[PDB]
């Protein structure tokens, strides 16, 4: 109950939230059913609309005018964005030629840059070229300050998990806003867009940029517009704020626009009545800056412009029914549309079971635009996993495509031409970034990069210290002119060792055979030198990467590769290879097929064996240096090493041996040689982090070797590709992928055929960031360059996609 008969008079937008039975204010009261009696009457009028004309210059103050064009109204902060072009002959913020701002230009009392952040949902990235001619302010914006052509939205690329993001630096699994939809069961809750549930405090994690700001005692306005305000009274109302006395102005800000988005689902991403919807916001971006001048205060606060994702075609007829599919379809819940999660719709069924549905979801139709997958198994890249809101049961739905349960839900709810929601690697999702500002640099591009990243920078940019979040601070430092965050590389927390020959092959029982016994002063020296580190600056070109958890392991050299061993899980974490352009694929040789040799740096008691492999039916075993590429018949010989041997199912040695034997070596003749890093990752509890061994759920039947849940590899080359990888000056270029290790190729429908026409789409499909790779194995790479370290975490952060332009 709101007592709503207290008044809002001087009080319009009050910053500071009443509790009720007061009545509020504020611009959320709306939404609460809270607002006082008098709200719309004083606090949204709208007499005489939203700009200056030639008679109401120097006017006679009348207040219950929306904007004023009176002489008082520079020092009321409150004249219509226009007034000063039309009744002082000034000029548009958009006619001006763009000058530098090398330093801000603040009036006095300015303790520092205010940051308004301009946030447009459905914003496409693509809008930025096509849509130039009609949103002439944006492109000032753009051109002027420092733009990227396109920003990265997370998955699900929703409007509150990415708006939530922006605001925290963290993964929707981590924020907890986890689509447009979910049901907590440990709240026994569900959350929607419609109604009042999604206003309860629980459903919010992590610390958004507005709490950031408080507890450091930086003011911010509100980042929540009620639906019916409309968009010139929150610039106005924000044009306000920016007047108020030193000691009560906030220093950051948000406007919200609901369009394009609101549009584009009516009508598709490039529908011909998606133009008046794009000059629109281009001219709230008019009045905000025409604002911004009149105060002022255009070469002082830094904007913000970027958008929450994009917007795909979509209509009723590309729907995929589940009714088509599963007999049980009652037995279920769907969250249905761009991406669907599937649970039980009644906990005391015990005879529901995911398996069989996943089975009877998987590959049943020539076309299938979508894809079943436990929330485990999805793309690293997606952190899409850890989160009880998220169902055990996934499905990614193919652009342009809707999945529901039957028939009867799509026409009983063609409303609709556009929708988002999709995988966040599709072009169509893509959305923008553009900054300008004192903080800023000038006409200044920047490589794409992803939402998660600009918490840290929007810190950076009010010197707040950020809370813990999934950015990597010093990542988008070439953004920044100034205030830019000086990172330091982690300590190494383990040191390795080093071992020489200790062991005689007799103390080795590992069920392990070798045909190897047959038979220099020239090349035992030789051979000596390999194993003491000869090579090594071949092999290992940005130095060894530091572990950052204590552990105990042992660098190991050899003639092709190098390589990180851990004495705990029986295993390397690290092997490091270069393959130059001119190098070349042999095979492994028929008196070497089952071959594994002892390691005599390193105790039987921590190697593997291979007589786990043997009773065990279902794992297999490879290698992480591939005997394919050994430089000579002699050092193939070091490939057969047990402690370069790791557990693989034999329906993965098929993905791993082609990318082995075939696609490195491809790489390496396209990008001018190329370093390899390799290794097993284990995630059992699907958290994005490396597991303790005490997380480990499988071993290898009836030993202490675990299995690993998931294969990377980091394939460097020089950016500059006419310098070979082992020889490169600048930048450098890098791609990676963290491949599932699963028992079966069920997620590739067409892996019944050659390898050649599967296997790289499904490595394409889990490409990661260096960064991801960290964080799964508490590695850190990259660690003896001679790039910026600033660089080094662009490069970490860089996502290879494999779309188009
Ligand atoms: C992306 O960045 C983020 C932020 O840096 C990373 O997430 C962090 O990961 C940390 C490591 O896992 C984690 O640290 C844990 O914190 C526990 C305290 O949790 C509270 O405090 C934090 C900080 O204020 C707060 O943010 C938490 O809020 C979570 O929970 C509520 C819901 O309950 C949500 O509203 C909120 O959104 C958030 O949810 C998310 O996080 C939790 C995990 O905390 C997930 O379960 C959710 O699914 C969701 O993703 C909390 O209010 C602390 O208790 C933990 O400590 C245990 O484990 C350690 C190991 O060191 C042990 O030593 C401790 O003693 C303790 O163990 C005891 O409890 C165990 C579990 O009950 C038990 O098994 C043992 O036997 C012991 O008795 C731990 O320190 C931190 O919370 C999150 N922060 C956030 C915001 O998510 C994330 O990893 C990054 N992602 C990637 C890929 O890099
Ligand atoms: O992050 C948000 N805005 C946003 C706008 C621009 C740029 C980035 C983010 C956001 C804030 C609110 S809230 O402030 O009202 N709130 C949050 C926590 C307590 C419950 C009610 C709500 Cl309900 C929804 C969103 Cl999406
Ligand atoms: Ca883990
Ligand atoms: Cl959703
Ligand atoms: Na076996
Ligand atoms: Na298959
Ligand atoms: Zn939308």
């Amino acid at each position: 109950w709101t007592a709503t008969s207290g008044s809002c008079k001087g009080r319009c937008f009050e910053l500071q939230e009443v509790g009720p039975p007061d009545c509020r204010c504020d611009n959320l009261c709306k939404s609460y059913s809270s607002c006082c009696h008098d709200f719309d009457e004083l606090c949204l009028k709208t007499a005489r609309g939203w700009e200056c004309t030639k008679d109401r210059c120097g006017e006679v103050r009348n207040e219950e005018n929306a904007c004023h064009c009176s002489e008082d109204c520079l020092s009321r902060g409150d004249c219509c964005t226009n007034y000063q072009v039309v009744c002082k002959g000034e000029s548009h913020w958009v006619d001006d030629d763009c000058e530098e701002i090398k330093v801000p230009e603040c009036p006095a009392g300015f303790v520092r840059p205010p940051l308004i952040i301009f946030s447009v949902d459905g914003f496409r990235a693509s809008y930025m070229k096509k849509g130039s001619k009609v949103m002439p302010n944006i492109e000032k914006l753009r051109s002027c300050g420092t733009h990227a052509p396109y920003m990265r939205p997370v998955y699900p690329t929703k409007t509150f998990p990415n708006l939530y993001t922006l605001a925290t630096g963290l993964y929707p699994e981590s924020h907890g806003i986890v689509g447009n939809s979910m049901y907590d069961p440990v709240f026994d809750a569900s959350f929607h867009l419609r109604g009042r549930e999604k206003f309860n405090h629980r459903w919010w994690g992590g610390q958004p940029l507005w709490i950031t700001a408080t507890k450091q005692g930086v003011r911010a306005g509100t980042f929540f517009w009620s639906v019916s305000i409309p968009h010139e009274r929150r610039i106005l109302t924000i044009l306000q704020w920016l007047s108020l006395p030193d000691n009560e102005r906030p220093s950051v800000y948000a406007f919200y626009s609901e369009q394009p988005d609101f549009s584009g689902h009516k009508y598709g991403p490039f529908g011909p009545e998606m133009t008046n919807p794009l000059r629109e916001i281009d001219k709230t971006v008019g009045q905000l800056m025409d604002g911004l001048k009149q105060l002022r205060l255009h070469r002082c606060v830094n904007v913000i412009f970027v958008g929450d994702h994009g917007m795909e075609d979509v209509t009723c007829d590309r729907t995929e029914f589940l009714s088509n599919y599963l007999t049980n379809v009652d037995d279920i819940t769907l969250v249905p549309g761009t991406l669907g999660r599937i649970r039980a719709k009644s906990i005391n069924n015990s005879k529901y079971d995911p398996k069989t549905i996943i089975a009877a979801l998987t590959c049943k139709k020539p076309d299938q635009h979508f894809k079943p997958y436990m929330k485990q198994h999805l793309p690293k890249r997606l952190h899409y996993a850890n989160n009880r809101r998220i169902e055990d049961i996934h499905l990614l739905v193919d652009r342009r495509w809707h999945v529901a349960r039957k028939p009867l839900d799509v026409y009983k709810k063609c409303f609709f031409q556009g929708d988002h929601g999709f995988d966040n690697k599709v072009n169509s999702m893509q959305t923008v970034f553009v900054g300008y500002g004192p903080t800023f640099k000038y006409r200044t591009k920047v490589p794409p990069f992803e939402n998660i990243e600009l918490y840290n920078v929007m810190c950076d940019l009010l010197g707040l210290k950020p809370a813990p979040n999934n950015g990597t601070h010093g990542s988008l430092n070439h953004l920044l002119r100034t205030n830019t965050f000086r990172p330091t590389m982690p300590d190494e927390v383990s040191r390795p060792n080093y071992p020489g020959i200790m062991y005689l092959q007799s103390e080795f029982d590992l069920g392990c055979t070798c045909d190897d016994k047959v038979e220099n002063k020239l090349e035992e020296l030789n051979k000596r030198l390999h194993t003491k580190g000869s090579t090594k600056e071949r092999h290992l070109l940005y130095g060894r990467p530091a572990v950052l958890y204590r552990t105990s392991y042992d660098i190991l050299y050899h003639t092709d590769f190098e390589s990180g061993y851990s004495e705990i899980f029986l295993m390397p974490l690290w092997t490091s290879y270069t393959i130059s352009k001119q190098a070349e694929v042999s095979s492994i040789p028929e008196h070497l097929t089952n071959c594994v040799r002892p390691d005599v740096r390193v105790s039987p008691g921590f190697s593997q064996n291979c007589l786990a492999y043997k009773n065990d039916k279902q794992m297999s075993y490879g290698f992480l240096f591939p005997p394919y590429l050994s430089s000579s018949p002699e050092a193939k010989y070091d490939a057969f090493l047990v402690t370069n041997m790791v557990p693989m199912y034999p329906a993965f040695k098929r993905v791993w041996a082609y990318f082995q034997r075939v696609l490195v070596k491809k790489y390496a003749s396209e990008r001018n040689g190329v370093n390899v890093i390799s290794g097993p990752i284990f995630d059992y509890n699907y958290d994005g982090l490396r597991d303790t061994e005490d997380e480990i759920k499988q071993y290898v039947e009836g030993s202490s070797i675990p299995v690993p849940t998931h294969y990377y590899s980091i394939i460097t080359s020089c950016l500059d590709f006419t310098q070979p990888a082992d020889k490169c000056d600048g930048p450098l270029s890098v791609s990676s992928f963290i491949l599932p290790h699963r028992p079966d190729n069920d997620e590739s429908c067409n892996s019944s055929e050659d390898e050649s026409k599967w296997v790289e789409e499904l490595m394409k499909m889990h490409t990661a960031r260096v960064r991801d790779i960290e964080h799964l194995t508490g590695l850190d790479f990259y660690r003896k360059t001679s790039r910026s370290y600033s660089e080094i975490l662009t490069l970490k952060t860089y996502l290879h996609t494999y779309e188009s332009e």
